[PDB]
């Protein structure tokens, strides 16, 4: 959940030099608590795996660029249910916000592999 | 692998025609290059229709067509040339490599937006 860049070396199991190379390009990023998060082992290691196949750490830019604006978007769809959670007792929920941002991601991805499937 | 109609992609997603056309009209939902729909086409109506369920209509949907286009193209350019490196033994197919390395990229592109997403809303 809350990994320091250790924690993340260590379970990525990637080189130093990589973690480095991604960071300075931008392409992974600690979040607002200064931490990284699951996520950021799987792109580490996905990262790494690409590495191989010829894809270098300035290539994976284009992806994190896209993604920052499909974050921009779904955070315009999903913003409005915050308030509209089914909090209970709590005073906050953003438990629809997530569903909406969930299923936004699913969506683009299957649109993603639609894609690739018939370039390819 | 899977080819729908019309009529099959309607059954399989217990979605709206009325939605479908929506879709299609928006050009969020194409069919391949064969008039055939595809597997992924059931799982994005799907979701479309519970995003509609939300209040996000379609045509508020074409964004995520046309950037997912982009990123299909960018997947592309790497896997595109590895086609030809796959192995090619009595128990192998070549298109393997090139799958393999979409399926890394694409899965790269899915944890970056949940990322940047868990933290547009921290
Ligand atoms: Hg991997
Ligand atoms: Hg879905």
């Amino acid at each position: 959940m809350r990994l320091s860049r250790e924690d993340l070396l260590e379970r990525s199991e990637v080189a130093d030099e990589l973690l480095t190379a991604l960071l300075k390009a931008g392409v992974i990023t600690t979040g607002p608590g200064g931490f990284f998060d699951e996520h950021a082992v799987v792109i580490l290691q996905c990262a790494r795996a690409l590495a191989e196949y010829g894809v270098e750490p300035r290539h994976l830019r284009a992806f994190r660029s896209a993604a920052d604006r499909q974050s921009d978007l779904i955070a315009q769809i999903a913003g409005p249910l915050v308030k509209a959670g089914k909090a209970g007792a709590r005073d906050r929920a953003d438990d629809l916000a997530r569903e909406v941002a969930a299923l936004a991601i699913t969506l683009h991805t299957s649109l993603i592999k639609s894609a690739v499937r018939d370039v390819l």
